[PDB]
């Protein structure tokens, strides 16, 4: 991995740094490890495998080293030093992909692919420098036991998930008391609904409870938490949770009372909040649990107290909402987000070259089915195709 | 475009690395990449700002080079460097301005201002060296052909369009079936009503399609796609189709059914998504085709069955909607996104300097009518002036 | 692509230039160019291949050197010289038609070829000299990313669209106002028809437009525009819309009122010609705008005044027409045109070996569908085809 | 104008031989004809631009040579040239425009812009080489005082016109006999109508006639002559002379008799052809003369013979037509053609810098208006634009 990353950092400098006119001081140690690189390469035969539809290709390597002795880079030396760069170029992405489409159930980690395997010989690493980039330096963490750390903006940390709770209920579905959420991304809407507003409360009180247990550690998170659910505030009509009927919900939304928004790590209260709006910091975590309530608006205008009238029939249903979004957070496994594009460079791999589904990911590279059972065996080959894909992105 | 984005790449690094104190060895490349600078720049005569309120700017280099044996980096050296640096920050500020707010019909690729013209002499090639910026490097390829491609977070692929379309209507507007959408940045929201609620169509399902032509082709596309619109989930007045009159919506959410998002490429299906909410890999594709069915619950529950009767008077009309938000794509040509500044940066110098329209882009760079009619004219001048606003915002 | 255009264009220098008699000083330039074609091109071996039922050909150089001993060329040096050039144009003719009849959908403006992949490779450099020929010339600047240039005679920018539209229509097509037009080439002919020959109209006007798209933007364009529309000027009877029916037309034609031609350039107006007919010049554009009125005459003699009555029946309908060639345009893609022969040397090229249709282009490589659907790898692989097909008939 | 194409053409041959691996046997003469265009060139200062909407540019000329010895081109002297060819090609692009949007009365054909008219001076006849182009080629030609000729491919010779003559008429336009003619570009289409169908003409024959003068002789030329007038055979509601009321035309199409057209040459009969149809050659000719009779027929069928009574009213007029197409001619002097695009080239350039219309031209050189009106000023100037238009074409 590291020699793979050093190939393709060697290409991306060397496209970036031999240009025409630039002086040779600019380049000097550029074209020192490009020779090294070329030294180490040459004589060695590669197969880049026929995985799917994936093409089998030989990749052969014999190649002068570049040039010294210029003040000032030339078009000839820029052409020479283009024609080997565009070939190695081809080859590590080759190398790239053939690694991506492959997955183990044990030794994920571990290279996949032929060439790479190759690559790990200890007659490769003299190709091996400088390791910057977020994901190769957390790949080398990785490798020596140390602690891990991706940065994400809008992390992918919850399966798509919109789903409800009645905590009170019958068959005609008209004074019903629960919890409706959705959570997806980084983006959690949650809502509790009551159809009676509390009228029967023990002092005209709701308490609405929703716990979300995130399936990686969390830190670091600026959160905004918003007081209203959008996503729960219009007339909705919706199955019964074993789908033989469907029951009606005409929200009217109260703003929520004694909002408690804890985060929690293995059990224990880490962050706390409450009544706070826009942004709150939880610095470590693997649990949010949302308290939140219907308080029974002690007065009400005639227009306000005609909708909840003491008793049955119910036709405006109080409904309180809450929303939290993760913006950025540092987790130690890999994870989907916004800003990145390491599962869309994998899955387009995989769908490109029509790679069968593996025992390790589930069909397509389905991020909500992959983080739902997010299994060490699948941390490791994720680890290992997203920085495989980071070091493609480099180059392609 | 190299040698200028070499010359504020240099001057970059001279007022990062040219600091008290620090190992000569540390700013030797540096050093020797500054003074060749100098060295190319003394003796010429540039002038810069002839167009609407930028100011004639006459620039002379007659500056003095830096240091070469000393072991360690002193006050003194870093005064000697400073009015030289503060200097050439200005021309080239003034000359990526002067470019700006330049464009031409038929070589927009090509430079157009003076400055950046008499910079494409062979003479000042000497400047260039290491082209490591996106838009650099996007540049470089492209003037060689080669396949490179912008990574955007939430590009701005989408002209801002809030229509809809009617395909059961009538002058009074109280039976229709139809679609309402927006379109706006990375985000389309699309939402089917039926007012009977397919009470007569057959089998009871009323199916509603949207589609979305992208002006450019994306690739390796992350997509979030959520089952409701709650931009159309509200009661609204809306105007009618020739605003003679307007009509009331008055929606109730049902979820969607059969959802089914199509990413086609030159009209050929590339990936198919059914009834999957969350993430989705778009790989390569011009078109998006959302497919989506409003189906009557065959199961009412008393509220439900009053909400939907069998004839009209309709009050409370069945909608099912659609969110699809890309957050981060790759495109071979620029585009506007959250994360850069590159078209805020050209729109506010061509307002600060009440540049006159050109014949290449809408007048106030407005971005809804560029992205519409994106012509590959329009794409050569808008990445030449976005490298510039690039290099620009390396310095200002 | 430059190499194989530079080896055919030494081989037809070869055929023009050695010529019994001829002073060797007429031909030592071409013939110091020969011989380096024949040093680059001994000991390699091709093979043109077997797509469809190109037969697989091999190809191996081992030629002698040209000779520099006569003063005036004899027969027996004619001979030798015309032995090698037919083996070469043999070879060039071959992978020519093997370049031709191959596509791609990722890079298509790449070699497909095995023999001009091999081709491109440094070794054959060598070989490269003048190229002058327009397609070549045109090959080079897309490939440096300069203002290619292609001038047709009678662009073939139109797909074939023999098409009506009803602004009014009842079942029985007694009282029809609309258009028809014939798009094919570089013609249109439009011509808009009312029935009531504007008696009811708001100021006896009835307006009619018609708005062509083209699928390139054209340049430098010589238009010739002529007031009566032939084609739609004689009685029809034409398939309803659904085909459930067919209907009458008994035109009579009216002299075009207000007649107005704008060329548009992305939406904005570039040119516009009011009144204006014979020759006009659109120098950039890719969509026509053909606005034109049929405005009852105020005044009619008896007999005008009985062919158009007050109320129907209607026998004589009145029609406007409008006539719009293009003579002369320039674009920067390739377009098949009534001059070049390229479009039938690839047609007949794929027909004649039976080359299976392929993910480019449409399955006969007809023309309406291409340009129909011109999407960016189309127009690259359709520029290669051409290049290639312009250097095989510099040949054959 | 000798100079200014020997430069361009200097450049066009640079840019398609000074290629990367070509061999300097290829461009040695170029390379020789290069230089010296460097030298003659050198310390000279020229301004473009200052007219309309053409920018002012300057250009100073300090280059070296190319004195670099090779075998093979390599990149470094392919770059250096293409760095002086870019200069020089913008160069002589900006003088071609200056010279474009430019005339005089006075000595038309005389240089107008000053950067032309100091490169007529005796230093710069040093770069003069090959002049080969047709546009050059009869440039010098008529300098000197030889009789020059341009080919033409379907000559714009006849000015836009589409008028008729009653030569038998009465206010209610019932019963009229005369002609109508389009005359437009090569296209000539006449018709002759008889509403009685000559039932009492002398021996029942109508005869036509039509003169067509041209504004230049033409030499050389391929007509097709179609007997039928496709124009003038469908119903037709024409406007009045001066244009009070509207009159009805419904030609019924007879076989034009006696048919005769005479090319003429100062009045005197060169070509004569009599009942020939298809291609005929006229080899000299500045006029036309189309005489053809319309017969009644001695025998007629039933329903032949109810079209034609004895008297008013007359239904269907009995018309006999002429169709004329020079397809290809040679003239002496310059004219539009179908192929060509040197007028929409000067139209394109006077229209994109808003050139204000001039003292020999007409408004946005109008063809027909031009060429009604080809005075030896205007035929002047005409040859200077064009020449200068094909000159700019070799490059842009
Ligand atoms: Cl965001
Ligand atoms: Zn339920
Ligand atoms: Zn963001
Ligand atoms: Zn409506
Ligand atoms: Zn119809
Ligand atoms: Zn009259």
């Amino acid at each position: 991995m590291d020699v793979l990353y050093s190939l393709s950092k060697t290409l991306k400098d060397a496209r970036d740094k031999i240009v025409e006119g630039t002086l040779y001081s600019n380049v000097s140690d550029l074209i020192q490890q490009f020779n090294q690189m070329i030294i180490t390469m040459n004589g060695n035969e590669f197969q880049t495998g026929g995985i799917g539809n994936l093409p089998i290709r030989n990749w052969n390597f014999d190649f002068g080293l570049l040039g010294t002795t210029l003040l000032n880079l030339d078009a000839n030396y820029v052409e020479t030093a283009r024609n080997t760069i565009d070939y190695f170029v081809d080859f590590v992405d080759n190398v790239c992909m053939d690694e991506m489409v492959r997955e183990s159930q044990r030794n994920g980690i571990a290279p996949q692919s032929d060439s790479l395997r190759k690559l790990s010989g200890i007659k490769f690493k003299r190709i091996n420098f400088d390791n910057s980039s977020e994901y190769i330096e957390n790949w080398n963490l990785q490798n020596r036991r140390q602690r891990t750390g991706f940065t994400f903006h809008k992390p992918n940390i919850f399966p798509y998930s919109a789903s409800f709770t009645l905590n009170r209920s019958q068959p005609a579905h008209d004074n019903l008391m629960g919890t409706m959420w959705l959570n997806a991304g980084s983006e959690i809407q949650v809502a509790g609904f009551d159809y009676s507003c509390a009228i029967n409360a023990p002092a005209n009180i709701q308490q609405f409870e929703h716990i979300v247990q995130l399936r990686r550690v969390l830190t670091t998170a600026t959160i905004t938490l918003l007081p209203d659910a959008e996503r729960f505030s219009f007339p909705r009509v919706i199955n019964s949770a074993d789908g033989a009927t469907t029951w009606y919900f005409n929200p009217v939304i109260l703003r929520p009372n004694n909002v408690e928004v804890e985060f929690l790590l293995n059990g224990q209260i880490i962050n706390t909040y409450q009544a706070r709006f826009g942004t709150i910091i939880a610095r470590n975590f693997d649990t949010i649990r949302l308290s939140f309530q219907l308080m029974r608006p002690p007065n009400m205008t005639p227009a306000v107290a005609a909708l909840f009238p003491n008793a049955q029939p119910f036709e405006h249903h109080a409904t309180v909402g809450l929303t939290l979004r993760i913006e950025s957070a540092v987790c130690e496994s890999v994870l989907a987000d916004a800003s990145k594009t390491m599962l869309a460079n994998v899955t387009s791999v995989r769908q490109e070259y029509a790679i069968p589904v593996g025992p390790v990911f589930p069909p397509g590279m389905n991020w909500t089915d992959l983080i739902t059972n997010y299994s060490p065996s699948r941390e490791d080959n994720l680890q290992r195709v997203f920085t495989v894909a980071s070091i493609r992105s480099m180059l392609v």
